[PDB]
């Protein structure tokens, strides 16, 4: 089987991407944040604390004839950005772009932290990391991709995120018309539960390529590109007036700038992030200081190839017995 769904930026900055998901019978459609950096599918719901819902669409399990309470199961999750959610668990039918999984764990939020309440465009997350990270207890549950992969024509999904435009998540096949040249595949470690790989280096604008190994994760659920402080300093040093601000929480740069590109290595191949992709606009409305899309990972513990990097490529998440990642230019 295969599936194919359009994913759409939630705002003018591409801060996140939402993809419609059909849950239950009759279908209830929610717009979920597909996250290769986590492994829970959780939704705002009829059970969510009423003061913590502000415009999102809710899953009402009592209206689905195929929903079943997963007795005893609870979940609770905190993300790298400090945000968090928790609740109980139903199994139900879930479809994405025509691909249907029966018996999928749908984690119903009883509570969500303020950042989720404040984002009316995201009705939940659909996790696409490895199931070993799933938080459901006492019986850990599988991700949608895990549940579907035996039925898929090929055990893969692909992420083709747009720059200021919609893009596509495909399940079970590789659209050979979606990218240019060839796909370069690279090894994955699943030991931390993530799509972790090692980039072979980087270049800043027209500069010469620095060969150096950079371990990090392919995370569609993180907006920006987080890299070692040495790499990030070399990038922003090429932008007049750029500076790391502790008050703002990252590198900022004069909105009048033209940013250079940033190249990252995938084996012998190279993915170029255009400079415009690295501009996240004024730090506050009307400010002439703009927030940068490449930031230091020094405070995280892990480097993150988030949307800023992934939207420059066609990305293959290969879930064969030995997972790999593939990157093509597009």
């Amino acid at each position: 089987s295969t599936g194919s769904a359009t994913t759409t930026p939630i705002d003018s900055l591409d801060d996140a991407y939402i993809t419609p998901v059909q849950i239950g019978t009759p279908a209830q459609t929610l717009n979920l944040d597909f996250d290769t950096g986590s492994s829970d599918l959780w939704v705002f719901s009829s059970e969510t604390t009423a003061s913590e819902v502000d415009g999102q669409t809710i899953y009402t399990p009592s209206k689905s004839t195929t929903a079943k309470l997963l007795s005893g199961a609870t979940w609770s999750i905190s993300y790298g950005d400090g945000s968090s959610s928790s609740g109980d668990v139903y199994t139900d039918t879930v479809s994405v772009g025509g691909l249907t999984v029966t018996g999928q764990a749908v984690e119903s939020a009883k509570k969500v932290s303020s950042s989720f309440t404040e984002d009316s465009t995201i009705d939940g997350l659909l996790g696409l990391a490895f199931s070993t990270l799933n938080t459901v207890s006492p019986t850990q549950q599988k991700t949608f991709f895990d549940n579907a992969k035996a039925s898929l024509d090929s055990p893969v999904f692909t992420a083709d995120l747009g720059y200021h435009a919609p893009g596509t998540y495909n399940f079970g096949f590789i659209d050979t018309t979606a990218y240019t040249g060839s796909i370069t595949y690279t090894a994955v470690s699943t030991k931390q539960g993530f799509w972790e790989w090692t980039s072979t280096g980087y270049a800043v604008g027209s500069g010469t390529f620095k060969s150096t190994s950079i371990d990090g994760i392919a995370d569609t659920g993180t907006t920006l590109l987080y890299l070692p402080a040495t790499v990030v300093s070399a990038y922003w040093a090429q932008v007049s007036g750029a500076k790391s601000s502790s008050s703002v929480g990252g590198y900022v740069f004069p909105c009048s700038a033209t940013l250079p590109s940033f190249t990252f290595g995938v084996g012998s191949a190279r993915i170029v992030i255009p400079g415009d992709y690295i501009d996240f606009g004024p730090i506050s409305t009307g400010s002439s200081s703009c927030f940068g899309g490449i930031q230091s990972s020094a405070g995280i513990g892990i480097n993150i190839f988030g949307d800023v990097a992934l939207k420059a490529a066609f990305v293959v998440f290969n879930g064969a017995t030995t997972p790999t990642l593939g990157f093509a230019s597009k």
